[PDB]
């Protein structure tokens, strides 16, 4: 049992795996790494195909919502890819389907599922186009909840991540983030 | 029951002063990963100059101070009652007696040295979660990014909240959650 | 021994070269949370054009490399001496052989692909830990932003602190502690 129950992620080199406009049009690297009470977390993002390779036109934002059952396992119709979704195997994810993953969950006490617009349910800070300090893009994450336009959408749990560069001009640069590292109140 | 996690629980009650008693509510968890901690803190102000935001108020600040057993002083501006180690969400009941093992490592961050920059961690913050809306964040370990606090302790942890400049008036004082990490005493 | 944590120490001495040998005090802790790597970094100069900043002097730069046992090269940039496995405040005496376990994946972080965005994490970090006063700094793993280190290695870590646009003429450069992660090797 080469398996390591306390990583679940999208393994460290995914192929294309999200929807952010279409299926597959990009790469998220996410990697959740359970110290007990807390969730250790590192994501970046990588377009592949679509407006955002490159940025054209009048586009200034991207997003990704990640939902999950009460067992933690993602919904039907996720914009996630379940396929490399999985707890971790060296450099690579089992093969069978997780059947629980709730000690990997946004705690609903701390972050209620109504609660999207609470200062506590949101994570916000700057990252950088191509790892470039003269290319900031703003990255708010949402737990068990959304600050967009209007999200009652079941699930029992969440995590929304919002790029926005309102006001720069990135055209014609693929859109790719500088990795960034986060913690939140695991569920149990 | 979990020796590993030292809270405020995640859905705390009105619990620390930032104006007068029981005016906010901080939400802090601290979790033991060896030599390090691993953090996470926001605020929520409930009453007061703060909710909402009045006047001159452009900043906000608390003290946190420790015993050499890891306990919290009397007078405290973090009430006592429950902060803990954690037993489901919420704190086991007895009081804890050490929580060394937690606080901020003494050679990394001297006592009074606060003035000095790696007893310093500083970024932004944001106002109900919205990115146009920044404060600062400044975090202090065994010190303060000020003149002598004279009430002694064996450790502390200061948390000053700044946003000169900005007029958020009439909003309610709240942050978005910020984590950090700080080398731990043992 | 705490085999979990590989650090300079808490407080050490001169141990890195910015522009001359022991010229600066880096304070880096690593810590092992499986799958993850959770660190902190600060650095205080000590002498030269740092110390305090001089004339044009607007950015600073360290490249540390490691071999395939995760072992710094000869003529590392930051001294081996005091680089080791934590024992109370201080190191073990007797040098490690392996740390791959503390090295930076390098299917996630490849060899040379220092341009890629996910091989780099960039913030703000604040000189003297004074809010008023940013530096940005680069993080790049495998990698240098600034490209082809000519240098070869297994593994690598970059630090690059930059602060374009600004006059701290006559600061000690001594920066705010910060934080963060990355997948690790094995
Ligand atoms: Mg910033």
């Amino acid at each position: 049992k080469n398996n390591d129950k306390l990583t679940l992620w999208t393994t460290p080199a995914p192929s294309p795996n999200c929807r952010l406009n279409a299926e597959k049009d990009a790469k998220l690297t996410l990697v959740l790494t359970k110290c007990g009470s807390q969730i250790l977390a590192t994501v970046s993002v990588l377009a592949v195909k679509g407006s955002l390779a490159p940025i054209s036109g009048t586009v200034q934002s991207a997003h990704l919502i990640i939902r999950f059952d009460e067992n933690g396992v993602l919904l039907n119709n996720s914009f996630l890819d379940p396929e490399y979704w999985n707890f971790r195997n060296g450099d690579l994810t089992e093969g069978t389907a997780y059947t629980n993953a709730v000690g990997f969950m946004p705690n609903l006490s701390a972050y209620p599922k109504s609660h999207g617009k609470t200062a506590k349910s949101n994570i916000v800070s700057q990252v950088y186009l191509n790892g470039d300090k003269t290319k900031p893009v703003t990255l708010t994450i949402t737990l068990n909840g959304t600050q967009e336009t209007g999200d009652t959408t079941p699930s029992a749990y969440s995590m929304s991540f919002s790029w926005d560069w309102s006001g720069h001009n990135y055209i014609n640069e693929i859109f790719a983030t500088s990795s960034y590292t986060f913690s939140y109140i695991a569920q149990e």
